[PDB]
């Protein structure tokens, strides 16, 4: 622990406060808030998303952030984890946290906008689906999360909140996994219990193969189209009761069978019998360029 002391790059991460346009505010937590910003030769403009401790804050917070901080420059970077910037850490102004600003926001909050924007593969004239999603999109988000858990992983980190609401959207259709710290709403019970794991829930053990369950969690959040997880039924003691006993989801309505059978084998009662991320990626892929290169239509 104690992260917040690990020897800071000031030549690589220090960004000038005054550098930054400071723009409308994304959100709030017990740290202070996150607002958008254009900051300028940060890398040119960049839009940023600055997450700036408040005025007044304890020891603790401040110790906290600085070591959110730490963390994130000793994870080193990874196109599917949201990318820190820079930082503010000299007097003259509050510390600041500086990551890259993913144009659509949350997956989960995106995908339910495009439920009217959804075919599960264009047809010529392809104008008629112009940006709309695909299978190809939902299976590409997937492999990505995989990848930067993968990643995350090989880093020795365990994620431990695991989510659509966790992951940004970029350009591109780039995903970022990162921790809103929302742990620390109604996806939280006074603990996201959707997405924990047996394990998890009854003894408070988290691994990375925990994480691979609440993967399934957000395979499921994906081809559902950002739907919330358990339709239908009372996060309490009859949930957890039926989860030890095997019950799992329904199919949501645009996955497909492989993609559903992920999602059981992600929710093997026995954690050591889940899918690594390593083999998430591997399959993914497959069932990926599968789906990228089947229609032939352009290709004669
Ligand atoms: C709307 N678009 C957009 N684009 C970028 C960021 C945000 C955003 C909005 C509201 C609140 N936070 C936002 O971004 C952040 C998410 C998570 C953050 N923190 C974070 N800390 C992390 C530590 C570890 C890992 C791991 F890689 F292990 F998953 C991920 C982590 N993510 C942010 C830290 C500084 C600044 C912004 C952060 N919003």
């Amino acid at each position: 622990e104690h992260a917040e002391r690990l020897p800071y790059d000031a030549s690589k991460w220090e960004f000038p406060r005054d550098r930054l346009k400071l723009g409308k505010p994304l959100g709030r937590g017990a740290f202070g808030q996150v607002i958008e910003a254009d900051a300028f030769g940060i890398d040119t403009c960049r839009t940023v998303a600055v997450k700036m401790l408040k005025e007044g804050a304890t020891h603790s917070e401040h110790r906290a952030l600085m070591s959110e901080l730490k963390i994130l420059i000793h994870i080193g970077h990874h196109l599917n984890v949201v990318n820190l910037l820079g930082a503010c850490t000299k007097p003259g102004g509050p510390l600041m946290v500086i990551t890259e600003f993913c144009k659509f926001g949350n997956l989960s909050t995106y995908l339910r906008s495009k439920r009217n924007e959804f075919v599960p593969y264009k047809v010529a004239p392809e104008d008629l689906y112009k940006d709309f999603l695909t299978l190809e999109h939902l299976i590409c988000y997937s492999f990505q999360v995989a990848k930067g858990m993968e990643f995350l992983a090989s880093r020795k980190c365990i994620h431990r909140d695991l989510a659509a609401r966790n992951i940004l959207l970029s350009e591109k259709n780039v995903v970022k996994i990162c921790d809103f710290g929302l742990a620390r709403d109604p996806d939280y019970v006074r603990l996201p219990l959707k997405w924990m794991a047996p394990e998890t829930i009854f003894d408070r053990v988290y691994t990375i193969q925990s994480d691979v369950w609440s993967f399934g969690v957000l395979l499921w959040e994906i081809f559902s189209l950002g739907a919330s997880p358990y339709p239908g039924v009372k996060i309490d003691e009859e949930f957890c009761r039926r989860l030890k006993e095997g019950t799992r989801m329904r199919a949501p309505d645009y996955t497909t069978p492989e993609m559903y059978q992920t999602m059981l084998d992600c929710w093997h009662g026995e954690p050591s019998q889940r899918p690594t991320f390593s083999e998430l990626v591997e399959h993914l892929g497959n069932l990926l360029q599968a789906n990228a290169q089947q229609d032939r239509h352009h290709h004669h």
